Order: C-alpha cells, then structure tokens, then sequence
C-alpha cells in the first residue's frame, strides 16, 4: 500500500533552491525588508521595485514566490487581492544590515553552475577510490577553474569572506580565549585581513600571518600584523599560540596530523593551537547544528573529497595523535566551535 | 537581532536533491527494500550490494546517506556500530513493486543537467516578457535539445510515461466517469499506449487516438484503438466524448480556449471533455497537494513559460470561455483531478 502520487512531490527538492536563487538574484528579500519589519508585500508591490518593463512580471514573480512561501521561506498571508509575502526567521538572514553581511554570497556559491554540475558525480566518490567529482566534471582542479573563469573565483572568495565574518562575530561575543594572548600565528592567513580584524578586537596580540609566499606578496601592511611566508608542511614559525580557522577540515586525517605535529613543534610549553571549525554533532537531526556541518561536508565531497567535517571525539583524536596533551571545547552557536589544543 | 549562523544552513537546499540523486543512481533504496520491510541497513551492508572495489566506499556512502536521514528521507536509528537507514513514507515511492513503477524516472528528469542549468535563468521570465529560460540557456527549443542529445530525450519520455501510469492507476480506482462511454477521442494521444490502456480497463469504449501525423505513423495496431492524424488547432475529430490528459497545462489561456472551442465543435450535445490535470489548490501549504502543482508549474517556467497550472476556478473559466455549459470536478488524490466539461 504505497502512494506514488505524493512521490512526484519530491521534485520540489531540486525546484526550491532554484526558486530561492531566483528570488535572491531579484533582490526580492531586500525589497521586502526596506518596507519595514513584519511587512508582508504583494507581488505587484515587490515587482514595482524590480527594474522590469515586462507587463506580466508580477504574475511570473508569484510562481517563484509562492513556492518559497509554500516551503516556509517566506511568511504568507491571504488578502483578497492575492497572496502577500514577508520575511521570517529563515529569510531575515538573506538581508544584510549595516556591516553585518548576509549569507547570500555563501548561498550563491554553493549553488553555482560549476559546483552544482560537479554534484552530479559525487557517487563516483563511493564507486572509485580517490576520485574527485569536480575534477572529473571539469577536467581540472577547482582552483584552476577559479583562475580561468572569474565569476567562479569571485563568488568563492565572497562566500568564504562572508562565511568567516559571520562566524567571527559570534566567536567574539562568546569566546574569551583571546583576552590574554600577546602573539598569534594564523596558519594559512592569506593577506591577513581576518587576522588584522582579530588584532583590532584584541590589540594586545602581536599577530603573525603565515602563508604561502605567492600570496603574502601583495599583502598590505596591517597594524599589529606581520607577514612571514612559508609552507605549513615544511614547518610553522615559532609563536606563543597558533590559530587554525577552517584549515583542518580541508585535509584528511594524515595531513591534519602532519599539520598539527608541525604545529606542536613551534609552540612552547603551555602553548595552544586554536581551532575554529564547525563540528559534526554526535547525533544528527533536522536542525541548524547538523546541517551547518553536513552541507560543507557535502561540498567538499564534490570539490575536495579528502576534506571532511569531524566530531569532538575525532578532533581530540587528531590532537592526541599529533602530541597534544589536553583539549578544551567551547561551542559558540549552531555547531560552530572554538577548540584549543594544549601542549602540557 | 538576527542569527546569520543558521543562515548558512540554507545551503542544504541545493545539497539535498543532489544527495537524493546520488542515492537513487546507486540503487540505495532498492537494496534497502530487498532486505524486507522495516529493515534499516548499515552503510557497510548497503555498499556490500553496490558494485565497487573502493575500500572507503561505506565511509563515503554515509556522507550521502546521513544527509538524507537528517532531512527525513530515510528513517534513522543509532546502533553502536554506527547509523542504520530504512525507508519511510517518503522513500518507499522510490522503489517499484511488480509493474507499479516508481517516481524515479520523474525525479531523474526534473533534476537533469539540461533542466537544472535552465533553472538558472527563470528570473528572466520575470524580467523580460516572453523569454524562455531553457531556450536562452541552450540556444534551442527543448524538443530540439531532445533530438540532439538522447539521454535528455530518453529521460523525458520515461518521466512522463512513469508519471502517466502512476496517475491513471489512481484515476481508475476513484474515477467512475469511464464506465458508460462507447467512444473516446484522446487529443494528443501519441502512439496511443495510454489510450490502449484505457480501452483495456473499459473495453466497451471504441477509442480514437488523435495526434500529429508525424507521430501516429509508427503507431502499432492496438485493439480498440483507431489512429487518425490531425492538428488539434485546425480541428478535432467528431466523437461522443473527448479526453485531454495533461494537455491544457502546456498552453496559455488563449490557446487553451482555442483548443477547448475546437473541442466543443466535435462533441455532440451532452458530450463531455474529460480533463486530467493536477490542480493548484486555492490555498497553498506545505503539503503534497500543493507541491504536485507548484513543481510542474516551476518546470514549465523553465521549459515552457506559457504553460501553467491552474485552479478549479480558472479551469471552469476556460471551459465557460470556450462555450461549455457545466463543469464537474472529481478530485482523485493529492491534487490530481478528473474534470468533465459538459455541452448542454
């Protein structure tokens, strides 16, 4: 006794995110917020702000909007003139507010043509050992594909850029392990902008930006930020403390352990490696904490199958395997963790 | 006071359907059913049946599976050895059973590379009047793209083929308006296979398969099925009753009304046009009835923006505009309707 009719509804799964992508690219969500909170708007109202001459723009727009509303991405009320759509707890994070940037750049990256087309081959990871779906799909490394096509390169750096500052704004409120440092080497720090932000919140830290020479060349002079080039696999510059923000998750356990051993060497006694990652919860459910680790884990499955998200248990396992003595875990919010690897 | 952190979870929306596509292509769901009902299986168990030599196949497989389970496409229990996954009311429709075909061909079509890539431009429908996103995306009609690339052509005919027999199996149980006919012209009947099925369930109907000459040529001789070629826009062969299964929804109101007028002419007095469509409910919610009309409506938005799903009210409006006297509505299940346009 099986109802296949309601099976055909599962085609909603591929439709929804593409409905969301359209609404994002049409600024639907900003228009609704610039009309004040608890403001539900009409399609005609919304399209009024959309630069189009199309007669049947409001009609077309609703086809997108009423799918979003059906699956609870917009609040819906039913006037007589038609349906009327506002923001709810899901969609309010699609509009920035002053410098608090939104998740839009991350949603636009993880649904990009290049990424999505590489998701058609994630089964190859199960079937053929060591295969990389993105590289099969496009016949080149992901970063190679960034260099050749700039839309893909720009969305990636915006996504992670956005991503990092959303995460840091919450670690600064909640994580107090920064308050009494005087030196921090960021491993893989880029040009140092994330680090120069940390220095500004905690000026007492003399920051070191450790990064491949070919990156730190262009680096601007940030106050309290010193650039030193190098390869984290040939060694890590000595410093009181180390910072690893979303670096462990790009690597399999072998090269993580390699990284964290090389970390251990530079640290003094009583030194700490700060790790900033999302943490796969011990028990997955339909909740924010879970999906914040499952969806990056699936992205890597397509782009970097060696990379992976990890649990508290597994993270401690990497730390002990590398030689670290004690591990403390400070959950921030939604599965984001700050973790310290202590050398005692 | 906005939590952007849980915003990053919305990237789950594009991940999920691609996780579902992988599991489908790996036969995950059949493997689980061939192990008996209420059988939750381990990743290692499932991959045991998967033809791979990859050492870390079970590990990789879980990355897909635990996303499906997190969003309730699989039932999940937590043994000590790991997680264990069964079918629930959502996923049981992904396995056929004897001739009862599953929704798999439809899910595989609506998530196909060609379709999905054309979903990146559905906003163009709002912006530029009369633009067709699929034709912009691929620089050719959809059916042209079927002819050139056969994977896309084969999935389409399987999808609708599947789709039609799932729908008919429910109309035969519930719709009794077939029991006392003796003639039925199917408008747009193809080679007649859907119609030759109807004749078999109701032999007393002398069936007529009305279709473009270039289709009905290859047509096999089905008992109780007569082929006559023609163009529904230049006229419809005279018959006691007419059948319109998923034809009205491909056309805007003008050409629907054109079709239904041309229908009216051939019918006698007391004749009926049977319409088989899904019906956009007057009030959309997160339910099967809604999504069974919203998702085809969004597909057409990408492939056939002139086509559209309609409500009971709107369907009656097409019938009265064409000259029909009375309209009866018989909901089957999940938003599927059989509707008769009466000529009295």
């Amino acid at each position: 006794g099986v109802n296949y009719l309601s099976g055909l509804g599962l085609s909603r799964l591929i439709c929804l995110p593409m409905a969301l992508r359209a609404a994002i690219e049409l600024n639907v969500f900003e228009i609704i917020s610039q009309a004040g909170p608890d403001a539900q708007l009409s399609p005609s109202d919304i399209v009024a702000k959309i630069p189009t001459k199309n007669p049947s723009a409001a009609i077309s727009l609703d086809r997108i909007l009423r799918m979003l509303g059906a699956s609870s991405i917009l609040s819906v009320s039913t006037t007589k003139s038609g349906r009327v759509y506002g923001l709810n707890e899901e969609s309010r994070c699609l509009v920035a507010s002053e410098d608090k940037v939104s998740v839009v750049p991350m949603l636009l990256f993880t649904s990009d043509k290049a990424v999505v087309e590489s998701f058609y081959n994630i089964k190859d990871v199960v079937l053929e050992e060591g295969v990389i779906p993105f590289d099969r799909t496009h016949g080149m490394d992901f970063f190679q594909y960034a260099g050749k096509e700039q839309r893909v390169n720009k969305s990636f750096n915006q996504a992670m850029g956005a991503g990092s500052t959303i995460a840091f704004d919450e670690v600064f409120e909640v994580y107090k392990g920064f308050d009494n440092l005087k030196e921090l080497v960021d491993v893989g720090g880029g040009i140092g902008t994330s680090l120069s932000n940390i220095v500004a919140k905690y000026p007492h830290i003399r920051g070191i930006n450790f990064e491949l020479p070919h990156v730190i060349g262009d680096a601007p002079d940030y106050p309290g930020v010193e650039h030193v080039p190098g390869d984290m696999f040939e060694g890590v510059p000595n410093a009181q403390n180390i910072l690893l923000k979303w670096v462990l998750h790009d690597w399999d356990d072998d090269r993580s352990i390699k990284i964290l051993k090389n970390c251990w060497k530079a640290l003094p006694e009583n030194g700490t490696v700060i790790v900033i990652e999302f943490v796969l919860p011990q028990v997955l459910g339909n909740n924010a904490e879970s999906f914040n680790a499952l969806t990056p884990d699936l992205l890597m499955m397509a782009l970097n199958p060696g990379g992976k998200e990890r649990t508290t248990i597994e993270f401690d396992g990497l730390a002990k395997a590398a030689g670290f003595a004690e591990t403390k875990f400070f959950p921030i919010s939604q599965g984001l963790h700050v973790m310290e690897f202590h050398k005692i």
